[PDB]
DNA sequence: GTTCGATGTC
DNA sequence: GACATCGAAC
């Protein structure tokens, strides 16, 4: 894992420290963020870089290099500036998940970590431990995933960095050659209030900030990139979720061992449904992409609602508004699945042509960007339903 | 129950 | 780029 000089130029921009501060570069191997501050800012500054991995850890003479789990790493005092860019990736199981630790440091991670959630992530932990590093005034500046903008795993730690000083946003975007990720440069001081969030525009001089939103208040809401058509579009109708109950299909493990469930088919089967199935204003009945086979029937065994001819939405359609009608009420193994909730009236067609139309697609590619590569619930519920499509009693 | 991906694979 | 994970995680 390499940072594009462009990128750590762009940091280092960004990056401030007093006269003989102490500057840390966290999973740092070489050190390629200490040399680039030194390069700009000089030698006035006590430079350490923390790394866990003795081939890795290759610093000039002129730093102090400290063989240790940053995650657990318990200086003797606080530091003026910490930049860098941490490790990515859910700590789980190898068949499925990247990170792999013994269950006894998974633990001592979750402990140390107040801002712990879900799977949550190593860069997540980082941050956190980064902030808890800072001395009062102190500076972060690191360059991780776009999600933690939006996704409930990063909810605490939203609320955490609001709570413990101002922070900066700079939407990158997918600048890692052959990494698929959407990326932001945080700027945190551990000190005032805020959020600021900026896009950036690159050229052959590098990465130029561009304000795009202030808030003042930032008590730890999922960011987004707001314009005064989002704004329009989102007063002009009732939120989606006040309209309609929200449910996820059951997981592939719950078909897996279903009795009734077939990795064949056969008289009187149709196919669990997934995303591949679903398209915008249909769902195809006939393919199977899931290798499973069951009674229409027993659907309603594993969610009650698989019984229903209900509204569904797509998930993994990356940030996009993809839904159907699903008139024969099938198993799914994915997708959103709407149920209208108490008083309310439904066009079901003229609901699934607005989900789907070109409106649609531009405003949530404008909130959302391709901070991941989803719909998720929480950008869902917030989509605007006109009462003509939806309306509540 | 439902979340997430230095995504996985074409 | 198309077209989406799918199951261990809680
Ligand atoms: N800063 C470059 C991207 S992160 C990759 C580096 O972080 C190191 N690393 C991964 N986990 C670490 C941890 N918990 N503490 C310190 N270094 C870590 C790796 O050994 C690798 O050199």
């Amino acid at each position: 894992v390499e940072t594009p000089p462009e990128v750590v130029d762009f940091m280092v921009s960004l990056a401030e420290a007093p006269r003989g501060g102490r500057v840390l570069e966290p999973a740092c191997a070489h050190g390629p963020f200490l040399r680039a501050f030194r390069e700009a800012h000089g030698t006035a500054y006590r430079f350490v870089g923390v790394e866990i991995d003795p081939k890795a850890l290759d610093l000039p003479p002129w730093a102090e290099g400290i063989l240790a789990d940053f995650l657990l790493w318990e200086p003797g005092e606080a530091f003026d500036l910490i930049l860098g860019n941490p490790p990515y990736g859910i700590v789980g199981e190898a068949s499925k998940y990247p990170i792999h630790v013994f269950k006894a440091v998974k633990d001592l991670y979750k402990k140390a970590f107040s801002t712990w959630k879900g799977k949550y992530n190593l860069y997540g932990a980082f941050l956190e431990k980064a902030v808890r590093l800072l001395k009062p005034g102190g500076v972060l500046v690191f360059v991780v995933p776009a999600t933690w903008l939006v996704l409930e795993d990063f909810a605490l730690l939203r609320e955490f960095l609001a709570r413990e000083g101002k922070t900066s946003v700079y939407y990158l975007g997918e600048v890692f050659p052959q990494k698929k990720v959407s990326a932001v440069v945080i700027r945190f001081q551990k000190s005032g209030k805020g959020l600021s969030l900026w896009d950036t525009q690159e050229s052959e001089s590098g990465f130029t900030p561009i304000l795009w939103a202030e808030y003042p208040h930032w008590e730890g809401e999922i960011i987004r990139f707001e314009t005064e058509e989002t704004r329009k579009l989102e007063i002009s109708g009732m939120p989606l979720g006040d309209l309609f109950h929200i449910r996820f299909a059951a997981r592939s493990p719950e078909f897996k061992k279903h009795p009734a469930v077939r990795k064949e088919p056969g008289p009187g089967l149709v196919p669990v449904l997934t995303g591949r199935n679903l398209k915008p204003g249909w769902v195809d009945y006939e393919k199977n992409h899931s290798g499973l086979w069951m009674p229409k029937e027993r659907a309603k065994e594993l969610r009650d609602f698989y019984a229903t001819p209900h509204l569904v939405v797509a998930h993994t359609k990356g940030t996009r508004v993809v839904a159907a009608w699903d008139e024969r009420a099938y198993p799914w193994r994915e997708e959103f699945h709407l149920l209208p909730k108490e008083g309310v009236r439904l066009d079901p067609s003229s609901l699934v042509q607005w989900l789907n139309s070109e409106a649609m697609q531009k405003h949530v590619r404008t909130l959302y960007r391709d901070f991941v590569p989803h719909l998720t619930l929480r950008m869902l519920e917030r989509l605007p339903v006109r009462r003509e499509y939806g309306f509540h009693t």
